[PDB]
């Protein structure tokens, strides 16, 4: 069949593309996270996790473009071959369920901005229980180089076609369709919870130039207004947050009822509701970036692989080529390894004191 002179010069190009690129980013997202920095949090466990597999994934690259430049001729060894299948398969699942971790801990934590110890041990104990189940899942590719006059790897065949048939009906479904899910969920969460309360954020904002605008321009009615925002306040009731706010209308308060040092210190409490306001629109900015870029990411690399890889394996015969299907099936599969390379930009534009850790490090 002429896919295989396909092969024998495309996987070479892409293996090696996304070996430099990929240890070029991960290299040095793995140097940036390890950093010391006065705070860190269960994100930068799932993101370390995640680099760590893709690299160790990336490393088995120079073997498999080896192989296709011998003209489909593995030399390694036969349990270097098994080793080959395994870790592309458990990096491949791995960073699927990082992912959708990831997006789903951003949505928990934008619900909540302001309020552990236990949560840095909580995710090293969930990414633990993921490699165990993954890399459970996946010990039959360790148990089954084969071919004969040459030494063939990688290669699909019929003594392997009825088992892959069967194992990609588990990891389509359990590994693909349903985090899929799990994400377009996230995304519908994501974008309600961020419009409700940045519409809510506005009422407040405005609220609070009003009626420091009538503070502005009219002592009488200094201390009404000021009555009145005390009341709204208390029935407002972040317990500090509340005391400090209150503080300040009570400063106020007090030097109106003793008009400059009154309406001055009115001011004050304009910073400290913008500061209130940029904590909220933060924690959305980090949410909606990682769920755009998670969703993309599996546009990419997952779906159009799971997909052709499903087709091609129901209507595989042993004396066909099928040489269009294959090829897609082959470019498919270069994006699907290509996401190992792809996902530090989710580090650089979602990270959790990335970038302080990098100006460090630059320090
Ligand atoms: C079970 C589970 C559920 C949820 C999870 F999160 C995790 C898991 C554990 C997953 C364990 C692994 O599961 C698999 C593995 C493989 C599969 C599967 O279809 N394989 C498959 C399908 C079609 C072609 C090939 C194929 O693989 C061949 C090869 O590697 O040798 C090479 N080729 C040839 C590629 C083209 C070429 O180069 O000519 C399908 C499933
Ligand atoms: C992963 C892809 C397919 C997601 C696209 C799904 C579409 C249909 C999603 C994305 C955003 C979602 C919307 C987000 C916000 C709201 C406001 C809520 O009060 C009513 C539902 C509504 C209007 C959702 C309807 C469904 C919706 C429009
Ligand atoms: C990334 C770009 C790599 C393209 C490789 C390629 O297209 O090679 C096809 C050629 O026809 C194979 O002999
Ligand atoms: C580190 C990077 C080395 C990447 C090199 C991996 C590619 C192996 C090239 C090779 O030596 O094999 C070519 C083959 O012998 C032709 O006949
Ligand atoms: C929000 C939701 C958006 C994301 C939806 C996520 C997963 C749905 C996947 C559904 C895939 C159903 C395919 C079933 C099928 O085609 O089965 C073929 C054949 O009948 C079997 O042998
Ligand atoms: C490629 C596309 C990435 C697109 C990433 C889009 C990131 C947009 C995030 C954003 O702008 O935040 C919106 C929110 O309303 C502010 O609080
Ligand atoms: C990884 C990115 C894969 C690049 C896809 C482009 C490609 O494979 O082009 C095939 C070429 O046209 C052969 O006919
Ligand atoms: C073949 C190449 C495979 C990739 C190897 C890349 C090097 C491995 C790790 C680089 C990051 C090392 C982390 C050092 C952290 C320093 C520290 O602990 O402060
Ligand atoms: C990804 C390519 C193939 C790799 C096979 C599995 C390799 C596992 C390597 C690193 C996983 C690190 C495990 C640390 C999580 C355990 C934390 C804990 O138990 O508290
Ligand atoms: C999670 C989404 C729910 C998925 C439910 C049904 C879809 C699974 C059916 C497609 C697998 C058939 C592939 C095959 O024939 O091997
Ligand atoms: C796969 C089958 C899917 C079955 C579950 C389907 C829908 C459940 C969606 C749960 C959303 C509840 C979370 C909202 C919230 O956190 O307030
Ligand atoms: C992969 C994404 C699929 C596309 C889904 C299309 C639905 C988009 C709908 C709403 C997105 C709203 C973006 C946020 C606007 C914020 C403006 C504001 O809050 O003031
Ligand atoms: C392709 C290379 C770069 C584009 C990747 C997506 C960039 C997302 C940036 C999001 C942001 O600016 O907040």
């Amino acid at each position: 069949c002429t896919i295989e002179n396909f092969k024998r010069e495309f996987f070479p190009i892409v293996y090696l593309i996304i070996f430099f690129v990929g240890v070029l980013g991960n290299g040095l997202s793995i140097y940036v996270f390890l950093q010391p920095y006065k705070k860190s949090t269960s994100v930068n466990v799932f993101m370390l996790n995640l680099a760590i597999s893709n690299l160790l994934f990336i490393s088995t690259l120079p073997f498999r473009a080896d192989y296709y430049l011998r003209g489909s001729n593995w030399i390694f060894g036969d349990l270097a071959c098994r080793i080959m299948s395994y870790s592309l398969y458990v990096n491949m699942y791995s960073s699927i369920y990082f992912l959708t971790v990831l997006s789903v801990v951003r949505y928990l934590a934008m619900v909540h901005p302001f309020r552990h110890v236990t949560s840095i041990r909580s995710a090293w104990i969930l990414c633990g229980i993921i490699w165990i189940l993954i890399m459970a899942s996946s010990i039959m590719l360790l148990d089954s180089e084969q071919n004969g006059s040459v030494t063939s790897c990688l290669e699909l065949n019929l003594y392997k076609i009825a088992k892959l048939q069967t194992m990609n009906y588990i990891a389509l479904v359990v590994g693909c369709l349903l985090p899929f899910f799990t994400l377009s969920i996230c995304y519908l969460l994501i974008i309600r919870v961020l419009l409700k309360v940045e519409a809510d954020l506005e009422d407040n904002w405005e609220t609070l130039n009003d009626n420091l605008k009538v503070i502005e321009k009219a002592a009488a009615q200094v201390k009404d207004a000021l009555t009145k925002m005390r009341a709204a306040a208390l029935d407002a009731q972040m317990k500090d947050f509340r005391h400090g706010f209150d503080i300040l209308v009570g400063q106020i308060d007090d030097a109106l009822k003793l008009v400059k040092e009154a309406q001055a210190a009115a001011e004050q409490l304009k910073t400290t509701r913008n500061a209130y306001i940029q904590k909220y629109l933060v924690s959305h900015r980090k949410a909606l970036t990682t769920i755009i870029i998670t969703l993309i990411i599996f546009f990419l690399c997952f779906l159009p692989y799971h997909t052709l890889r499903t087709v091609h394996l129901t209507t595989w015969k042993v004396g066909l080529c099928k040489d269009r299907l294959h090829k897609a099936l082959v470019i498919t599969l270069a994006l699907a390894a290509a996401n190992a390379c792809f996902n530090p930009l989710l580090y650089y534009f979602a990270g959790e004191n990335f970038k302080d850790r990098l100006k460090s490090a630059l320090r």
